[PDB]
């Protein structure tokens, strides 16, 4: 029995099936009151929600599903016909994420990719019928944010106006990524100050909008 399985079970026992908001609320309750876990959380989540609503993306890539909290958060705001692809390196987590989405009634909008980002990114266009991405959410290994951004760019997955939105740029931090995007004329960056999930520690999201080569 793992922490992640306990979260899934709590959602199954307490949330309303087919109600994404209820699923988010049960996850946030469990992680607030019983066991901390690395979900984006409600405070950063509201900022995510605002960004998604602003850009109305048709095709979103998530790096790092975990338990599917952000997958649920994002997919519930997607317009009909829009798609979320989410990459998860751990097969236990990838299974839990599928179950979370199923419960929420979002399975039709979301496609889970099991594998390492660096291995899956070059297969997106051909295997998943992708031209360019409208939005990318980065929440996987923090040392992978920069090299996976360079890989997205190499593989032709970014277009002018693709929105990159990165969690944990302060805590635990992604200092190479943040230096890079903020220094590059290919990115226009905005910082959204917030708090680390379930805590009083300052963290933030960075939005980096790709400008072209
Ligand atoms: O390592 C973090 N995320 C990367 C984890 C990536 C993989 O580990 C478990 C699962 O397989 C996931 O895809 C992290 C860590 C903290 N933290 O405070 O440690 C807060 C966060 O929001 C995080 O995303
Ligand atoms: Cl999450
Ligand atoms: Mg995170």
């Amino acid at each position: 029995d793992t922490k992640e399985q306990r979260i899934l079970r709590y959602v199954q026992q307490n949330a309303k099936p087919g109600d994404p908001q209820s699923v988010l609320e049960a996850i946030d309750t469990y992680c607030t009151q019983k066991e901390w876990a690395m979900n984006v959380g409600d405070a950063k989540g509201q900022i995510m929600d605002a960004v998604i609503r602003e850009y109305s993306p048709s095709l979103v890539l998530e790096l790092g599903a975990y338990c599917g909290y952000s997958a649920v958060r994002m997919a519930r705001l997607l317009q009909p016909g829009a798609r979320l692809l989410t990459m998860e390196i751990n097969p236990d987590c990838a299974a839990i994420t599928q179950q979370m989405l199923n419960f929420a009634g979002l399975q039709d909008k979301v496609t889970i990719l099991n594998g390492a980002s660096q291995d899956l990114i070059p297969q997106l266009k051909k295997k998943y019928d992708v031209d360019t991405l409208d939005m990318v959410f980065l929440d996987h290994w923090k040392d992978r944010y920069l090299p996976d951004t360079l890989l997205l760019e190499k593989c032709g997955l970014l277009r002018k106006g693709t929105v990159l939105l990165a969690d944990n740029v302060i805590v635990p931090g992604t200092p190479d990524f943040l230096a890079y995007v903020r220094g590059s004329s290919s990115f226009e960056c905005t910082h959204y100050s917030s708090y680390l999930e379930y805590m009083k520690v300052v963290d933030g999201l960075e939005k980096a909008i790709y400008q072209g080569p």
